[PDB]
């Protein structure tokens, strides 16, 4: 069973907490993010092969701890900056002398030289470890780099082996969770396929289940788990919500009506989400409305079928992870997935690359990126203008050098050349950003020629846009989205 | 001393280029003037020229071949030099051999052919030449790239020699300006000064002048003109519209008031150009608002002093070029755009402000996007002020023709703290620009745009993004409105 | 046994053929690139899962070109022709192909396959399934099915379901094709039923039992160069036989800064391996004094390698095994021999190397030839030459590591110019030459576009900190026409 | 018409910015003499110099043995302009006092003084008067002379600008001479025109006319010979000794066997074909390298070259009678560095000879080909010169060039050439391989005569031109690129 071997890791709140669940993930073997204030009630429940220490930002001197059966528990425990230090106690790049054998270091040698020593490469006070501990590794500015009580099978690190920087960290969390914590890879996205085909057939039988299907990732891959494990049973509703970009609906169907085989039930909201926007110049009550709506609609869908006992969403895990900073059933094949596992089962499931590594979509669609009013006008503009500069991004092979991409429709009337040089018409940004993190994005340096032909294109080609800007803005002190 | 004594006329043929030769020209130190080809035997008669310029189905005048002075005809002018003298037409850097001996370009050479023949460095067709004319120079795709009837002075080049390109093209002007037209270069920034004090005493004497000072390079310059001539006899009017830079009027008011001792009238009418725009989105509106506040403004203040007899205005020699189908004191109107400059120079007016980038007379009212406010007349001020402030520091204001911040009245979202806040954008704008109808926006580099939308962000409260304007002209504009 | 599921690979001449080997490597099987020119009894013996006929230049059209032998498509076994083997599956199956004496190319699927089921890249307006593919037939066999279609290409994909034959036009093995290496994935672990069993840590568990199989306990001889493949061979053989594997280092007095120093500290004082290190600068310069002939100078540093190695190897009698590092591309290309590494490709043997303990650096470091600086010290090589090379050669790598651009070439070193050019405090010195290249294939190389203040900052450190160098220059010629090494 | 009356004595106290004053000055019309500082009174009366300009120099006049002005200099009753270390020692010899401690900086302007009334390159917000100069952030006048005044300040150079207006004795803590100094040049032609009342007589038609007339009555009817290289400063005096007396000029071109690719026809087509000079050319090609076989020393291969030069030209001139004089174009830096004896050139810098050069007719891309240096090829072939080197070198370099000039890249740079490298090294030929010399592309941007920077040529453009002359010479294995600046290494590899 696959979720059997499992790794408990836990957060003291460092930004790559999630990169060693996903780490882990990679290595093949289940894992759970929980945040520290654990109780030993639920590490008992979930019953960890082994339990990881995540970084932090707080300090071990004032303080979030472990719960201390962490080491009572007799399975490996891996610390992790913060983890490291927290580890003792209660018990940029950089290059650690590997002073002793360890369990967890034994074999992975990055330099050696020091004339008679073996050096690790790894991107990173403790000023003494428990006595039963040993130094592993140490460096110049931090003499207890690892440290490790290789019979308890507790091991230190003051650096983040998560991270790529650390030349062979993946192999020291391979170390970790495979050999010393003795775990199966069975965590492959052919073997979680079939656990969640299983655990849906299981909590949903014949009962029919609805699932409102974008067209995006998350809810793809939700409605080919779901089809695969019921067939018929389920009905997807895909919504034009008068939002989407040009010719989704069309594409949506093309590729689940047509080519999957999906039951789709096609909802054309258009005029709805528009009547019901109208006027809404404020972007948290358009995105209430855009929201409720479509709440409204696939209730309404809902009821046009029958024995619906079943609501599929495209849950993963990140989401249940924010919902844990605190009718119908919910069915939701994703809830313990990363973003690159479900694409990663996306693809094995049949579906399309180019949606699956498709730049995120939001929910509310351009209602987010029409300026204050939505209106049908602004929304066919925008979405001749996107679908120019996603192409030529696309040419130019930018798709994947930004994370994001898209226009935003600016409701400004700016002059532009008609052929006397008197028209009036509107303005549109282009926006384009590469993503750190949720807190930071950085707008993308587009090459001058590229935003050139972007411009002039949207300009010339779209009847109704005279002038094109760049958003230059990075996040902070900006946002991605304009709203 | 006359220094319109020696003087070059240049008729237009409708070259972009046209208004480069007469720069030339008076970059050689040679009044001249350009007319449109379209002119009568009285017309050049009467100006009565010391060398006949053409530039690149019109023709020259039959007489400017009768006239007996020496003619250039550049490009189309070579061409219809070629036509109106029995040859024939038929219709990049490139290198002319010179094949024949020519006043034009005798001891002009760029380099020497394998045979060891003289080679032009040139920037640019005829298929006969008249049959007293010669061949100077000739290039693979151009078999009559320079001819000359040396004795009627005649010379033609199918290349531009008032672009640098031309590698010496400013010699060959000087070449035919000074030389074969026989000019002395009194054509002198400082002689030019002097004869706009001399012309300005003469046709004003001690009656008081009024000005319209806008701060901007012709109307200082003007203003320096005749303070020099007239001194205290000259009252400027300053008009803050509410529509200019950061601390424009005290900048002004600084500038000609304590430090050049000029008379100044200072008309603090903010709240009326903005109230008379209150309501108002439609550009066109917006400027003729602007436009009428002004004169309303100004005739108020002339009509409050005593004796004023003639309005100063720093109509320009291109004004005057452009106007083609109480008194008026016009001294810059035989001067270009540089001349101005130089000269505004030479009178102690500063170089930051005689090269500033050009600032409309609506300023703001055409870069505040729809109802100009005195709230978005604020931030953009601010917001501009960081934009210029960090393109003199990068040494990019040289290197862009104009430079401005459009306030774009849409709330977006921004970082506030912890959380978020909705506030305005402005898109800066950039414009390399290449003539009244071509701009190219300028490919500011990258972390300078992002230093500069940061500091516009976090520094102006009320401003949460910013933009660049990509879009170049056309088919776009400079300006947003 | 790991080697029991394994994919025969038909070699038809492509460049790509160990790209491919190497892809079904990197999936977890082991494979075999042969030759095409077999034989029923060679297919047959090698017994394989499923054969994958790859790519080549001649033309089907031909007169005596290349064929796949016929029991490929009589082993009852799944048959995976890319490009060039798919069109001598078609000619050889029933099929025509027309001659005509690359690019990146859309094919659109249009039926299913086992081999591409599922694989998608994008949709056509049409709801049809895009697959983003590294292209390169006028019909195909009656009892093939047309899988996937181009403008250009009208059977991209070709496939008999039942007989388990699937031909592409196309280079699953290049990365270009988005989803080639699924497409190879799913040919060999799904149709082709393999398990993936060849994997480092059991491709050592392997080398270990196939050494002592054959060595048992007799003693073993090997010459530890250093370098990535000699090493990993060390590492096996001393896993497998102790103290039984004597290791002799030459230092030839040709090697890198330090390079004796390092193999032994490595090998020796912390790998635990026996090392005979022979300190033999002074014999190979007193044999190479005089030669300006690069030729003769590799013939005199082979000739006298050879004889310091047997000259080693007699002075332990009772000797019976020699181990060598040769890798499976020098079988490719090709006391009683041992080579645990001639079924690894060179990735592999690194990989392998990381499990057995070898530092990265070394494992990742830029191929060092045989003759050293012998070839890199133009002309006479001499003590002093060398010495010099060293000194600038660890600056340049040094600079060249901490600006992040060894990874960034196939190789770099420097070359010692005995010529003498003027420097300041006015002194004559020798003049030194950078060297780095960006190798695509065999008889290709970029010289590499190396950043200019990068450039200028090594050749101030060689100047100014190398005595007797006055003047460093980069070696600006690609291969061809110039070669990579300078001699 | 005397051109050289009014005339500026510019006093050289080591700044690296004094030959351009020098040539700022000449630029605006006027002669003007470059001298040491530690000149005397009765050499500076001889001058009588219109004006006097004290540079700038790397010495503190508040250490021991510093350079000072002959105090004449204040005393000529000439205006003297001092810039930085030429402002510190005004000050010094006249009772300021300087305190011992470059960048843009704006010095407001307090006080009116004839040097830049009228001057201004922006105001402060206070609205004042700044200038943006090119300033030397080192020592610092902290008091000024008596009947002195301040002229412009910063909040960390009390005295940027100094002036004693009835003295007319100036002194600037920047430099004007550069153009980051915005107005310099006007503040220069404000002293040099206005103050000192310099007429503007200095101009290349009248520096022409000038030599031609100098020549004429030096030598009248007489013969002169003069070796012709085709460099800018021979030519140039070629074409002066030519319009000045024409026949009785007779130019020898010495084909030397190290000269580039076609030279000697190139310079016979030009001087002889088309300038209508009288040359003897003498082809002495393996008179050269035979005096170079064998000696593989640079410092040797330079005397003999010289030497085998002097002879060939002695020769020369012995087959002419009554040769009473030897031209040569000597420039201003060569004085200024250091048979009847003409040098029309020993008054003009670099760019005034092109300046008059191009007036004088001679095309512009031999006035500002790059220096090629005397001994030629034979210090760019390392080691010993044979024939098969120097045909390789100027097959590999005629290349090089023609594709630089291509490229716009030969005016980005100051030097561009190849040297043979007497190494062989190996090359591609067909399938197998060929062993063959080396050459080096060398390329730099130099600042000066100590410093050069090795051009950051583009890699497409190196990768080209490799590739012509590997593929295009016989003879090439391999092309390097000099990476080495100056310093360390020097420009030429000899
Ligand atoms: O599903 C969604 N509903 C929303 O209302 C919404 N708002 C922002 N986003 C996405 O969040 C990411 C960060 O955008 P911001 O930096 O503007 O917050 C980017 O990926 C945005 O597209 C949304 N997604
Ligand atoms: O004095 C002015 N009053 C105006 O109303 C006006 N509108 C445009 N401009 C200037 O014209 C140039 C380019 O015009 P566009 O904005 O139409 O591209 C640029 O120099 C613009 O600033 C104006 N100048
Ligand atoms: O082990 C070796 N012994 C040698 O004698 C030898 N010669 C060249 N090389 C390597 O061959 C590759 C290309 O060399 P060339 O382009 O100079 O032929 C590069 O990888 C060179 O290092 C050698 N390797
Ligand atoms: O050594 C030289 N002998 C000569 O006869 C000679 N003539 C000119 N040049 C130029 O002088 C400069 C100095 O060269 P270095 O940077 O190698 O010292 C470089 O600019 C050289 O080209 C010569 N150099």
């Amino acid at each position: 069973n696959i979720h059997k071997h499992r790794i408990l890791i836990l957060d003291f709140g460092s930004q790559y907490t999630q990169l060693v669940a996903r780490r882990v993930r990679e290595l093949g073997v289940y894992c759970e993010l929980w945040a520290w204030d654990v109780t030993e009630a639920q590490i008992r429940d979930f019953n960890p092969s082994g339990i990881i220490l995540s970084g932090g930002p707080e300090s071990t001197t004032e303080s979030p701890r472990a719960p201390q059966y962490v080491f009572e528990a007799g399975v490996p425990v891996f610390g992790v900056c913060y983890g490291m230090q927290t580890m003792a106690m209660q018990l940029g790049y950089a290059q650690v002398e590997v002073v002793n054998d360890s369990a967890l270091v034994r074999g992975i040698e990055d330099a050696l030289t020091a004339d008679g020593k073996p050096l690790l490469d790894v991107w990173m006070k403790v000023t003494a470890i428990p006595s039963d501990f040993i130094t592993v590794a140490s460096t110049e500015s931090c003499p207890f780099a690892i440290m490790a009580n290789e019979e308890k099978r507790f091991y230190g690190v003051q650096f983040h082996p998560e991270v790529t920087h650390t030349r062979q960290g993946m192999r020291m969390l391979e170390r970790f969770v495979r050999d010393i914590c003795q775990c199966e890879a069975l965590w492959t996205p052919a073997k979680i396929i079939d656990d969640a085909v299983a655990r849906i057939r299981e909590q949903v039988g014949d009962d029919k289940v609805i699932l409102g299907l974008s067209g995006g990732v998350d809810s793809s891959v939700t409605a080919m788990l779901l089809h695969r494990a019921i067939g018929k049973n389920l009905t997807c509703v895909f919504v034009d919500n008068g939002l989407l970009r040009l010719n989704e609906a069309e594409q949506v169907l093309d590729m689940f009506g047509d080519h999957f085989g999906l039951n789709i039930v096609h909802v054309p909201a258009e005029d709805r989400f528009l009547s019901a926007l109208a006027g809404e110049n404020d972007p948290e009550a358009k995105r209430k409305i855009i929201g409720r709506v479509f709440v409204e609609v696939f209730d309404e869908e809902a009821l046009k079928l029958e024995d619906v006992k079943w609501l599929a969403q495209g849950t993963i895990y990140p989401d249940v992870i924010e919902s844990a900073a605190s009718k119908m059933g919910l069915v939701e094949p994703l809830k313990e997935l990363f973003k690159d596992e479900v694409r990663k089962i996306g693809l094995e499931l049949g579906l399309p690359y180019d949606m699956l590594y498709r730049h995120p979509f939001p929910g509310p669609g351009l209602g987010v990126r029409v300026l204050g009013e939505v209106k049908k006008e602004y929304c066919d503009l925008l979405r001749r203008a996107d679908a120019i500069f996603i192409e030529e991004l696309r040419k130019a092979d930018l798709y994947d050098k930004v994370s994001q991409a898209f226009t935003v429709f600016l409701p400004v009337r700016s002059v532009g050349v008609m052929g006397d040089g008197r028209k009036y018409d509107w303005v549109v940004s282009l926006r384009a950003v590469e993503t750190i993190d949720f807190m930071t994005a950085h707008w993308a340096h587009l090459p001058y020629d590229f935003l050139g032909r972007v411009s002039n294109r949207i300009i010339n080609e779209v009847n109704g846009i005279s002038r094109v800007v760049y958003d230059i803005s990075g996040k902070p002190p900006a946002t991605i989205e304009w709203e």
